[PDB]
C-alpha cells in the first residue's frame, strides 16, 4: 500500500510517455491506479463493448485483433508488451471499443477508469496543469500524422485550381471519404525543383511547415510523391490570395494594413521563437482564410538558424532583400523586420519603396536606405514612423531586434488601439470579410484553365526519399 506506491512510481518513470511528467502527476497517479490480473487467452477488452477504463501493461504481452464483419476472419494488428498502453479513447468520452485486446500470456495491467482520471486532473494550476496540456498538445500532433499517413492520393478528388506557375499548380482537393474535408494540394514538377537547385529549399519547406503549429501560418499536414511530382497537402484558406485583392484594390486603407501587418507580426513572433528566419515576405506569400484572417504560405527561403548564428545565402526578390543580404555580411531573424516595413509601404501605396530596371539597380536604391525615400502623402505619420524604424540599415538598431524583441513593434504608436489579444483569440473582426459558401467554394480565386501540355520527365534519383 505504502511500498506498493514506491514501485508504481519507479515503473511510471520507465514508461517513455509518462517518465517526463511532473512528480505531482506521477504520485497522484500511483495512488489511484488499480492492478488487474489476466490469464493467457483471456480477453482484456472485446470489440463492440462499451467501457470507461484505460490500461498500462506492467507484466506480459497482449495481441490486438479487429474483425471487420460478422462473416469474415479476424485481422491481427499488433502485439503490446510491458510499458505499452491501450483503451485510452474510453477516458476522453467515447466508450465504444473498436478492437479486441487478448492476453498472449500471464498479463498484469494497471487500470484507471474515466471518473478517477477526470477527478485526478484537479491539480497545481500553471505548474502541473500547464505541463499536462503541453504533452497532450504534442501528443495530439502525432495522432494527426498517423491519420494522414494512412491516406493515398487516390483517397482525394480534384475540385478546382487555386494557382498556376512554373512550379506546377495548387489545386483544391476533397477527401473522398468525408466531403466536408477540403485541402489545398500543391503539385510540383520535380524537374523544375532540380533545374533551379531547390532540392534542399523544398526539403526544409516540408520540415518547417509540418513542424509549425500557428494560426498565422498555413498547416502542411503531409506530403506525397510519384515519379514526376511532389504533392503538399495543406489547409484550404479560401479567403482568396492577398496579391489578387491588392491588385483589384490598388492600395489598402491604414487600418486594413494594420490587421494584415499584425497577422505577419504574430507569424514572425512564432517563427523567431523557434529560431527560424522566413526571408520570402511579399504580398504573394500571404493568403486569407474564409474568416478574412491572413496566413504565411511558402517556406522556400525559410531557414533554421542556430542561436547566435547568421546566414550568408544571397536570395529573394530584389525589391524585398535587406542591406545585409546584398552586402553579403551575415543575416539573421532581424532581416524579417526589414521585410515588415517593405510589406507595410507596399500595402498602403500599391508598390515597394525600392525598385530599379534590373536586380542590380534595385540593390543600389536599397543600399541608399529608407531615409532617402520621399514617403507619399497617403502614408500616415505613425505608419511612416514604423517603416523608418523597421527598415534601418544596421540590423542591430532595427525595431523587433531590440530589448523586448517583437513586443517593441507591438508597442508602437501605430498599434495604439489594436486588440492584439482579440487577434490571437480570433475574436477580432477583419477589414475585408470573404464570402465563402462551402468548403468547395473557390469564388475568391482567379479561374485558370486545365494544363494541356505533356507531363515532365520522371526523376527517380532518390532526393525525394523523405516525401
Ligand atoms: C494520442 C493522443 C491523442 C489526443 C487527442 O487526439 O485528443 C490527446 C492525447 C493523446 C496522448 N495520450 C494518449 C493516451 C495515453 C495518454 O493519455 C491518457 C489520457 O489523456 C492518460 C492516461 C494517464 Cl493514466 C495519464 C495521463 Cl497524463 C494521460 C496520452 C497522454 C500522455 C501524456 C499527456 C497527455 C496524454
Ligand atoms: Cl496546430
Amino acid at each position: 500500500g505504502l511500498i506498493k506506491h514506491t514501485e508504481y512510481m519507479e515503473f511510471l518513470k520507465s514508461v517513455p510517455t509518462f517518465q517526463s511528467l511532473p512528480e505531482e502527476i506521477l504520485s497522484k497517479l500511483a495512488d489511484v491506479l488499480e492492478e488487474t490480473h489476466y490469464e493467457n487467452g483471456e480477453y482484456i477488452i472485446r470489440q463492440g463493448a462499451r467501457g470507461d477504463t484505460f490500461f498500462i501493461i506492467s507484466k506480459g504481452t497482449v495481441n490486438v485483433t479487429r474483425e471487420d464483419s460478422p462473416s469474415e476472419d479476424p485481422v491481427f494488428l499488433r502485439t503490446l508488451g510491458k510499458g505499452d498502453w491501450f483503451g485510452e479513447k474510453a477516458l476522453q468520452g467515447e466508450d465504444v471499443r473498436t478492437a479486441n485486446v487478448i492476453a498472449a500470456e500471464a498479463v498484469t495491467c494497471l487500470v484507471i477508469d474515466r471518473d478517477s482520471f477526470k477527478h485526478l486532473i484537479g491539480g497545481l494550476d500553471d505548474v502541473s496543469n500547464k505541463a499536462y496540456e503541453d504533452a497532450e498538445a504534442k501528443a495530439k500532433y502525432e495522432a494527426e500524422a498517423a491519420f494522414f499517413a494512412n491516406l493515398k492520393l487516390s483517397d482525394f478528388n480534384i475540385i478546382d485550381t487555386l494557382g498556376v506557375g512554373g512550379f506546377g499548380r495548387v489545386e483544391l482537393v476533397q477527401l473522398k471519404s468525408e466531403e466536408s474535408k477540403t485541402f489545398a494540394m500543391k503539385i510540383l514538377k520535380k524537374r523544375h525543383i532540380v533545374d533551379t537547385r531547390q532540392q534542399e529549399h523544398i526539403r526544409s519547406e516540408k520540415q518547417i511547415m509540418q513542424g509549425a503549429h500557428s494560426d498565422f501560418i498555413v498547416r502542411l499536414y503531409r506530403t506525397f510523391k510519384d515519379s514526376k511530382y511532389l504533392y503538399m497537402l495543406m489547409e484550404a484558406c479560401l479567403g482568396g490570395e492577398l496579391w489578387t485583392i491588392l491588385r483589384d484594390r490598388g492600395s489598402f486603407e491604414d487600418s486594413t494594413t494594420r490587421f494584415y501587418t499584425a497577422c505577419v507580426v504574430e507569424a514572425f513572433a512564432y517563427l523567431h521563437s523557434k529560431g527560424i528566419i522566413y526571408r520570402d515576405l511579399k504580398p504573394e506569400n500571404l493568403i486569407l482564410d474564409h474568416r478574412g484572417y491572413a496566413k504565411l504560405v511558402d517556406f522556400g527561403f525559410a531557414k533554421k538558424i542556430g542561436f547566435g548564428k547568421k546566414t550568408w545565402t544571397f536570395c529573394g526578390t530584389p525589391e524585398y532583400v535587406a542591406p545585409e543580404i546584398i552586402l553579403n555580411k551575415g543575416h539573421d531573424i532581424s532581416a524579417d523586420y526589414w521585410s515588415l516595413g517593405i510589406l507595410m509601404y507596399e500595402l498602403l501605396t500599391g508598390s515597394p519603396p525600392f525598385s530599379g530596371p534590373d536586380p542590380m539597380k534595385t540593390y543600389n536604391i536599397i543600399l541608399r536606405g529608407i531615409d532617402m525615400i520621399e514617403f507619399p502623402k497617403k502614408i500616415a505619420k505613425n505608419a511612416a514612423n514604423l517603416i523608418k524604424k523597421l527598415c534601418r540599415d544596421n540590423p542591430s538598431e532595427r525595431l523587433g531586434n531590440l530589448k523586448n524583441g517583437v513586443k517593441d513593434i507591438q508597442k508602437h504608436k501605430w498599434f495604439e488601439g489594436f486588440n492584439w489579444e482579440g487577434l490571437r483569440k480570433g475574436t477580432l473582426t477583419p477589414p475585408i470579410i470573404p464570402s465563402v459558401a462551402s468548403p468547395t467554394d473557390t469564388s475568391n480565386f482567379d479561374s485558370f484553365p486545365e494544363d494541356n501540355d505533356e507531363p515532365p520527365p520522371d526523376d527517380n534519383s532518390g532526393w525525394d526519399i523523405d516525401f
